[PDB]
């Protein structure tokens, strides 16, 4: 959603790291950064983290500039080259369930008590 914003300390309904909905609580609203690169051969990622930027020490110095040739150590463990596309923020939610576990999620995996899931 929504219309409804969702605020910390507020109990909501959310899927555990088992894969069901159980309620849990919203203890802090986040905010990540995630980079988007064009790798090399041209393919385009999303959701790079900062951190994985290895060509420069973005979590101190900011994003890199636009277009500027980096170096991205990848999910693989693998390091490529890439060209920078662009930095967003996105709002998260941390949650934490029952059984003391925590998760960190997006606004639309996220709901309320009075609403119908999913």
């Amino acid at each position: 959603g929504h219309m409804q914003s969702i605020t910390a300390g507020q109990k909501v309904i959310s899927k555990h790291k088992n894969g069901r909905f159980y309620q849990c609580e919203v203890v802090r609203l986040t905010t990540e950064t995630f980079y988007e690169v064009n790798f090399d051969d041209g393919s385009f990622s999303d959701n790079l983290y900062p951190e994985d930027i290895v060509s420069q020490d973005c979590l101190q110095f900011g994003p890199p500039a636009e277009g500027e040739v980096v170096q991205v150590r990848w999910t693989d463990g693998q390091v490529y080259g890439a060209k920078f596309v662009a930095s967003h923020p996105i709002q998260m939610y941390q949650v934490e369930f029952e059984d003391g576990s925590q998760l960190v999620v997006k606004r639309d995996d996220v709901y309320t008590l009075d609403e119908e899931l999913p």
